[PDB]
């Protein structure tokens, strides 16, 4: 049966299953004001699937340039062509290599540059926005949206959207890795996978996915929707709760020091975007300092809500498309205010 909602993370995430529901933010709004991220099931059947594909992007953009980063090594790959990402995005055989002869593991950077998505993609934005969930909060000018409207004593977010476009983490070694690495952001977001790409050439990396999300802690009934119903899963996240960003400065410091870095007490390890949390970081945050997160696994079409002030950390599992939207709910304005 076709239901409104129902619960992963053991009843601690929000599952909403219908993108263009009018009655979803009677659900969403008690669990948003207690600080929980929200996960939005379906977008991909809203969307136009041909404006969302690799091969469109290179065909169309192939001749700009770009820096790329080696997500194995953080070394930046300066002044490429667009087309040498994305033609590699599904077929290993096309991959840049590295030294060791081994295809790269390749983010591209900042791409739309800044601001630019709206001019460059003018169909992509409209498809995009118009089919937002939870739309009174996530749309340039919704009512709940108060990023228009609110003074200079307030970090306003740039105009949006921001695309997201890496390849997936193949191997054991790559499993302690970031596609991106610990951080935070002051005002809230919905980041919407619109593509998941599954490769070729070297197509039965399969197994070491399943370990990653095991491994990654998952719940039992994420594991569910690869099993029983063969969706396609994209990215394993991990959320914390805004509350909880001074407790993992405390770790992250105390880290920092064992492995000899030389940091002032007072430097901060989230904002310097520099950790990625495996599975040893993760249990010493549980067990020395009492701190819970969320273990999520983005799907095609899965609208992950991401709290203003909550730490996040992001690993693709397969090739991934992901445009995210900012907005300034009313529930989380104290974290974008300049004073006290
Ligand atoms: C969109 C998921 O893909 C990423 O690169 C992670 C990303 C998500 C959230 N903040 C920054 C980056
Ligand atoms: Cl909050
Ligand atoms: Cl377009
Ligand atoms: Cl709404
Ligand atoms: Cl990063
Ligand atoms: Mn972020």
């Amino acid at each position: 049966s076709m239901t409104s909602h129902s619960w992963l993370c053991d009843g601690r995430l929000l599952c909403l299953h219908d993108p263009s529901n009018k009655n979803n933010w009677k659900i969403f709004r008690e669990c948003w004001k207690q600080g929980q991220p929200v996960l939005v099931s379906g977008v991909h059947k809203k969307l136009k699937s041909e404006l969302w594909k690799p091969e469109a992007f290179s065909q169309e953009f192939g001749d700009q340039d770009v820096d790329l980063v080696n997500c194995r090594n953080c070394a930046i790959i300066s002044d490429v062509k667009v087309r040498d990402f994305w033609d590699g995005f599904e077929i290993i055989c096309k991959r840049l290599r590295s030294e060791d002869g081994q295809p790269m593991v390749l983010k591209l950077k900042d791409w739309p540059p800044g601001e630019d998505f709206r001019d460059m993609m003018p169909t992509r934005f409209e498809d995009l926005m118009e089919n937002l969930p939870l739309p009174e909060y996530t749309k340039r000018d919704g009512r709940l949206n108060l990023a228009s409207r609110l003074p200079s004593y307030f970090v306003r977010p740039d105009l949006g959207p921001k695309m997201y476009n890496a390849y997936g983490l193949i191997t054991a070694e790559d499993r302690r890795v970031g596609t991106t690495n610990l951080h935070l952001d002051v005002s809230d977001a919905v980041n919407v996978m619109v593509y998941v790409g599954i490769p070729i050439g070297e197509g039965a990396h399969d197994e070491e996915v399943l370990k990653t999300i095991d491994e990654g802690d998952a719940d039992e009934v994420t594991k569910e929707r690869i099993h029983d119903h063969k969706e396609k899963p994209g990215a394993l996240w991990h959320i914390y709760a805004a509350k909880d960003a001074e407790k993992i400065r405390e770790l992250l410091r105390k880290v920092g020091e064992e492995q000899g870095q030389e940091n002032p007490p007072d430097h901060d390890p989230i904002h310097d975007q520099s950790w990625y949390l495996d599975q040893t970081l993760r249990k010493r945050l549980y067990e020395e300092y009492g701190v819970q997160g969320w273990a999520i696994v983005q799907f095609l079409g899965d609208a992950v809500f991401i709290p203003a002030g909550a730490p996040h950390q992001v690993h693709n599992l397969y090739s991934c498309i992901k445009v995210a939207e900012d907005f300034v709910s009313p529930e989380h304005v104290k974290h974008c205010f300049r004073l006290t």
